[PDB]
C-alpha cells in the first residue's frame, strides 16, 4: 500500500530538527487526502527554504533590503546581501497587477506579491545563466526571498491560496499578520484593527497546511500588530478579554490596551505555529526589542525573531549616530536573526530618479555624465551594470543564437555594439 | 445624412496646421468605414498629443528621461521635466508582462509597452488626485509620454494594434523603427537588419490610420536604424537598390553601405508620413546631427527632430566637459525639439540599489540613515517622498474614507502614524 | 476660481429624474475635492449606464445570461438579449487572472471581474467594427453589462477602487452584497456571514462616491444575503439587534434569524442608497418575490428589483412547465426589471464540450460533423459563427490592410480561404 | 570534474530510444554552457511529454479537441479523451492577454498561449485534487497538452523563449510552422508566406535547444504551410529555388509553385529535427494524406505524423458520411498518431451559447430548464458539472477549511447549500 507508504514519508519529514518547536493540529492522513495524486516539485522554493533555515542558524544574522524589481534584487545579491525582502507596501506603491499607486490599505490585487517574487527569481536565474555561461563562480544568486502575505487577503482559504502561490513563485519564506484583512494597514499607520488570537492561529495553520500539501519546508513568519493596535474585531477569545477596556467604537470594534504586553501575548500564542516571530514596533528601541525577545525566549528558547528596520522611522530623531551604527549587531545578539529595511527599494528608486531628473533639468547631459562616472567608479566594488547590454544578458542570448545557427550568423548583437567599442 | 457630416468632420480635422506637411494615402471615407459606429473618447491621449505638440513648438526643446515605473515617471514630473520617455529596452530589462530580464531583441510580450504607459498615467493621475485634494496646483502632472513601439512587433496590422493600445493607455507620441521585427535589436547593438523603404512607410501609414480610427492626433515619430545597419531583407525598392553591395549573407540578407547617406535616404522617404525624424547614431557627435538636420531641413524646412542621448555612449571618453554641458542647447538650435536619455531609469535604479545594498552590507543602518538624511536634504529642491505614506496617497484615501463615513471614523490611516509622530 | 461653476455642474446632474429619492450623505464639493484636476471620459460606461436605465424604464423587463468570454456575450447580443451579466462565480471557476479553478469564496484576484468586462466590451466593439465596415446595423452591440463586485473584496476603500475599475472596463451596473469579504460565499452555499447594516450602507456610499468621482451615473445594485444568512460579525447596529438570537459561534459570529424579514430589513435600509435591490433566494418562489416586492414598494414605490434565476436551483424539481414558462413575465409584473441566469455560461460551456468530447471518443469526425451541421441549421435562427473567419473579423482586418496598402496587398486573408471555397 | 559528470548526464539522456533519429546540431557541452548552474524540475511538462510519447507509440492513434478554458479541458479528459490541443486561433478569438477578439493573424501577446496551458493544468490539478479527496481513481487527469507556438512570434530566440514558456506551464508538445512570423495567418486563410527551409530548421533547432536546456523531452511537431503557400520571403535556400516561378510581388515576395511536392520538400527537410510532422491541407482528402504519409516514410520510416481535422473544412460537403465515420481510423493506419479538431472549442462554445440565448430570448426559464434537464440526462455517461459547486471544488475547499479548524467550523459551504438540498 503506497497510500500508507506516502503518509509514512509525510510523517517522517515532519519529525526532524526543522519543526522541532512547532505544532501541526492535523494528521499526515489529512495532508495526504488534500494534496492530489501527483506531487509537483518546487525547486526554487525548496532550495530557498533550506538555504534560509541554514543561514539563519549559521550567521550572526541575515540583513535584507526590500526589492520591487528583479534588477534591484539582482544588485542586492551582487553587493553580497544573502536574502531579499518582498514589501507589500512597495508592491502597493509602484508594482502591482492593478498598475496603480496605492497606500498600504490592501487595495492591490492578491496575486501581485507572488508574481513579483516570480519576476525577482527570473532576474536572478538570468544572472546565474549569464555567470554560468562565462564560467564564473563568485556569486550564489538563489538568495532566499521573504515575502509579505499581508493579513491573508481574507479568510484562511485565502491564506492557504497565497501561501501556495508564493511557493509556486519560489519564496523561501512568507510572513502573515494578525490584522483584519477588510481593514489591513501599514504597521506604522494609525487605525490598525486586530483579529481574535484563535483567528490569527487559524491563519498560521492554513500557511503550514498549504506548505505541507506543496511538500516544502517554507519558513512561516508570524507577525503581530498588537503593540500599537488599540482596536479588536471581537472579545470572544479568553486570551484577548484582559486587553478589552470594555468600550466599543461606532463600528463596534472593541477598544484594547496596546503595548508590549498585548504584543508579547500574541507573540507567545503564535510561536508554536511559526518558525519566526515579528513584533511591529513604533520606533527603533533596542530596549523594547530586548524585552520582547526576553519574554519570547522565556517560554520558547532559541525561537527565531525578525525585526523591521523601517524607513517608517525618522532614525536620527529617535537615535544618536553611534546606536544607529550598532543597531543591527545589537538586534543580532538578542535573537533577531532576520532584519530587513522594508521600504529600501521605494526610497532608493524615488530619491535616485529625483536627484537625476532635477540635475538633468538644470544641467542636461552633465547630470547623466556624472551618474555614468559614479557607475564607472563603482566598478571597483563589484558594479557592472554601467555595461548594461552584458548586464541583462545580450552576451548569453548571443551564445544561444550561435548554438542555434552553428557559428554562421550575421546578426550577433554584442559584436559591433557601442558597448564592445567604447567601454 | 448624418454619415456625410462624420466624413466631412474627419476631413476638416486633417486640414489643420497640425497635419501641415503630412500625407495620408487613404480617404476620410476609409477612416469612417473602419472606426465602428461609436466614437470612444481617449482623454489622456488627446491631451498629451495636444500638449506634446504645443510644447515641441513653444519651448526651446524638451529633454526627458526613461521611466520604467510610475514612481520614476512622477519624480521626473516633480523635478520639472515636462515629458516622460518610455524605453522598451527598459521594459525588456526589468518591466515587461513576461516578468523576464531580457536584452533588447523583442523577446517580451508586445502589450508590455502600453501596460507600462497606463501604469505611469495611473501614477500621475494619483499624484494629481493628491495635489488637487490639498488645493495645491504648483505642478502640471499630465506630462505627455513618448512610447517605444519598437518595429511594430510584426506586420502593419501589428503596428495598427500597438498604436491603438498605446492611445487607449494615454500615450502622446509613439515611435516606430525600420528594423526587421523578427531581428529587432537595440539601435546600438551590432547585426541590425532593414526592411525596404516602402515597408517602413506601410508601418507609419498603419500607425497614422490607427490614430485616425481612434480620433486622436497622436505624435508619430519615425526612427531610422540605417545609419549603422549593413543588412537589408529585400532589394525590392528602387530607393534602396543604390546601397546594396551585391553580397548576400548565408541567411538571405542583402548587405548595404551604412552611413549618414542611408539614414538621410530613409528619413527623407519617411518625412512626409511622420511628425518627427529620429536618426539613431553610434556616438554623441554634433556635426553628424547638424549634417543630418540640414539634409532633412533642405527638403522639409522646420520638420521636427529627436536625438537619443544614449547611455550606450561613454560621454567623458567621447566629449570634453564644455561640449557635454552645451550638447542639448546645440541640438535644440539644429531643430532636435525632443531629446531623451533612454536608459536613465535603468541606471538610476541599478546604481542606486547596488550603492545602498553595498554600504548596508558593511555598515548596517548607518548606510540607510545617510539615504534618509539625503532625502530630507533633497526637500530644498522639492523632493517629498521622504514622507512616503503621503507620497502614495495615504492622505487622499483618508479624505475619501471620511467622506464615505460622514466623519465618524476610528480606522483613519495617516492620523497616529509614525509619519505624523516622527516627520 | 471656476471651482464654483464645476461644483454647480456636479450638483445639477444630481437633481434629475435619475437619482430621484437617491440619498448622498456628501456634498458636490466633496466630489470636486476627490476627483482631481482633470475629468477623464468613460464612453462605454456612460453609454451603458444611460442605456440600461432607459431599458429598465421602457421594457416589460431585461432578461440576461452569464458570460465568461467575449464570444459568449457576443452570441447573447446576436440572439437578441439587450444586456449581459458578469458572474463572479464564473470568474472563480474558469475566468480569473490567477488562472485557477475556484469555488465562489472570493479566492481569485479582485481585478479579474473588471478585466473580463474590458474583454467583453472589446469583443462587442469588434462585432460593431465588423458590422459598421460591412454597412449592416440590425444589432446594437453595446448591450450594457451588469458586473459582480462581490462584497467589495474588503473595506469601503476596496469598494471605491473596484467600482472605478468596473467603470474603466465599461460596466453599466455593479452589484455589492452585505456578506463579510473574508467569509464571502456563493449566495446558495451554507455558512454565509452578514456585516452590519451601517457597514453595507458605507459600501453603497463608497460605490456612489466612486461613480460621482468618475462623472458617470452607473446603476448601483445593493444585494442582500440576509434571507439565508444565520451569522453576523457584530450586534453594534440597533437595526440588526432584533434579528440576533444572543447565541454566538465558537469564532464569535452572532447567530441571527435568517428569513424574508431580515432580507426586507436590509432592502429598506439600502433602498435609498442604490438604484436597484436584489433579494437572494433559495428556490424560484414567485409568492416569495411578491412579498419582497410588496414590502420594498410599500415604502419605496417604483424601486427597480433584480432577480437571480439561479442555475443553483433544480427548476423541474421545484416548478411545473406552466410556471417555468411564466416565471420571468410574472417577476416583470412585480417590478423585477433585471432578471439573470448567473451560471448560464458555465453549464452551456461544460455541457457542450463534455457532449462533443464524449461523442468524439466513440465516433470521431462523425460526432464533429453533427455539430458542424447543427451549426449550419442554426442559421435559420440567426447563427453565423459556423463561418468563423468572418465571425472574429478576418474580413475587417483585410479591409484595414487594403486601406494601408493603398489597394495593393498579395497577402489578403479571406481571398483564397477555405471559408470562401467550402462555405 | 562534477562538470564532466553533468555534461554526461545530458549526453546519456539524448542517447536513448526517444531521440531515435533526431539530429541536434550542437553538443551536450553547449546545453551545459547555457543552462545556468541549478536545473529546475518541471513535473507536468516531464510527465506530459513521457506520457504523450508513450500513448503515441501504444494506441492506434490519439484524437483530441481544442480547448480555450480549463473547464473545456476538464470535460475533455472526463469524457475520456487521452489529450488536449491548445489552438493559437482559439487564443486569438477568445483567450488572449490582450483581451481582444482577433483573427488568426498573429495579433495577440505571445505569452497568451503558455498562460492558457498554465490555466488548464491548474484546472486538471483541482479535478485530480477533488478525485483524490473523494478517494477516486477512475480518471487520469494529467492529459498531455499539445500547444501552438505559431511561427515562434519572431526570430529563433522568440522560438527559444516561447518553448521555455510552454514547458514551465507544463505543455507536453509544441508545434512550429514555417510561415514568416510578421505575416503569420490561419493555415486555411489565403496570403500565407513561407520563410526559407534553412530558417524553418533554425526555429526547430531553437525549439529542441530550449527543451534540452530545461531538461524535458518535450515533443516538437514541425508543421508546413507549403501545401497552399504561394509566397516566399527569400529564394536563398537551394531546396526552395525549384518552386520559385521567378515572378515577384510589389512587396518583393517570391511566387512559388505550391502543392504536395513543396509540402513534401518541407516535411523531408524538417523530419530529422522533429518528433512529429504536420502537413496543413485545404480539404479532408484521405488520398492526399496517404501520398504525404508515403513520401515521408519512404525516407523517414516510422516517423510519427499529425493531422488537423480542421473545422475550417465543410466536412459533409467534401465527404460521404461513410468516409467521415472512418476518417480518423484510416489516417491512423497511415501513421497519423496525433489527430486534433483545432477549433472544436470555439464551435462548442459559440453554438451552445447562441442556441440557449435564442431559446431563452423566446421562452425564458423554459429554455434554461431544458439545458439543465439535458445535463441531468448526461450523468448516465459521466457528466457531473450539473452539481456545479462540487465540480469547481467547493467540497475540496470545505475539507481544507475543516482541517484548518480541526472540526470547530460553522461556515462550511456544501452544508446547507441549495446543491445538497436539490441534487
Ligand atoms: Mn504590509
Ligand atoms: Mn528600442
Ligand atoms: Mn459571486
Ligand atoms: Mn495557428
Amino acid at each position: 500500500m503506497d497510500r500508507a507508504a506516502q503518509i509514512k514519508q509525510i510523517a517522517d519529514s515532519w519529525n526532524t530538527p526543522r519543526f522541532a518547536g512547532i505544532v501541526r493540529p492535523y494528521t499526515p492522513e489529512d495532508v495526504y487526502r488534500l494534496r492530489g495524486s501527483v506531487q509537483i516539485e518546487y525547486t526554487l522554493a525548496r532550495m530557498g527554504a533550506e538555504r534560509l533555515w541554514n543561514l539563519l542558524h549559521t550567521e550572526p544574522y541575515i540583513n535584507a533590503l526590500g526589492a520591487l524589481t528583479g534588477n534591484q534584487a539582482m544588485q542586492q545579491v551582487k553587493a553580497g546581501l544573502k536574502a531579499i525582502y518582498l514589501s507589500g507596501w512597495q508592491v502597493a506603491a509602484d508594482a502591482n497587477l492593478a498598475g496603480q499607486m496605492y497606500p498600504d490599505q490592501s487595495l492591490y490585487p492578491a496575486n501581485s506579491g507572488p508574481q513579483l517574487v516570480r519576476n525577482i527569481n527570473n532576474a536572478l536565474r538570468r544572472a546565474d545563466q549569464i555567470y554560468h555561461s562565462e564560467g564564473r563562480n563568485d556569486i550564489y544568486w538563489f538568495a532566499p526571498i521573504v515575502a509579505d502575505a499581508e493579513a491573508g487577503f481574507g479568510g484562511p482559504l485565502n491564506v492557504f491560496e497565497i501561501m501556495k502561490a508564493y511557493i509556486e513563485a519560489g519564496a523561501a519564506g512568507v510572513h502573515f499578520e494578525d490584522q483584519l484583512a477588510s481593514e489591513k494597514k501599514c504597521g506604522h499607520m494609525g487605525g490598525k484593527v486586530l483579529i481574535p488570537t484563535q483567528a490569527a492561529i487559524r491563519n498560521l495553520v492554513a500557511a503550514r497546511l498549504a506548505a505541507d500539501v506543496m511538500g516544502v519546508p517554507t519558513i512561516i513568519v508570524a507577525r503581530t500588530d498588537a503593540n500599537a493596535a488599540t482596536l479588536l474585531t471581537s472579545d470572544i477569545d479568553e486570551r484577548d478579554r484582559p486587553f478589552c477596556t470594555g468600550e466599543r467604537t461606532s463600528e463596534g470594534f472593541y477598544r484594547v490596551r496596546a503595548g508590549l504586553d498585548q504584543a508579547i501575548a500574541r507573540g507567545l500564542a503564535y510561536a508554536p505555529y511559526a518558525d519566526m516571530i515579528w513584533c511591529e514596533t513604533s520606533e527603533p528601541n533596542l530596549e523594547e526589542a530586548r524585552r520582547f525577545a526576553e519574554a519570547i525566549h522565556a517560554q520558547f528558547p532559541g525561537k527565531l525573531l525578525a525585526y523591521n528596520c523601517s524607513p517608517s522611522f525618522n532614525w536620527k530623531k529617535k537615535l544618536d549616530d553611534a546606536t544607529i551604527a550598532a543597531f543591527q549587531r545589537e538586534l543580532g545578539a538578542m535573537g533577531y536573526k532576520f532584519q530587513f529595511v522594508t521600504l529600501a527599494g521605494f526610497h532608493a528608486l524615488n530619491y535616485s530618479m529625483f536627484e537625476l531628473a532635477r540635475n538633468y533639468r538644470d544641467r542636461g547631459m552633465a547630470a547623466y555624465s556624472e551618474l555614468q562616472q559614479a557607475e564607472f567608479a563603482a566598478e571597483a566594488y563589484g558594479y557592472t551594470a554601467t555595461r548594461h547590454q552584458r548586464e541583462v544578458g545580450t552576451g548569453y542570448f548571443d551564445e544561444v543564437a550561435q548554438v542555434i545557427a552553428g557559428g554562421e550568423i550575421s546578426t550577433t548583437a554584442l559584436t559591433g555594439s557601442t558597448e564592445e567599442e567604447q567601454f
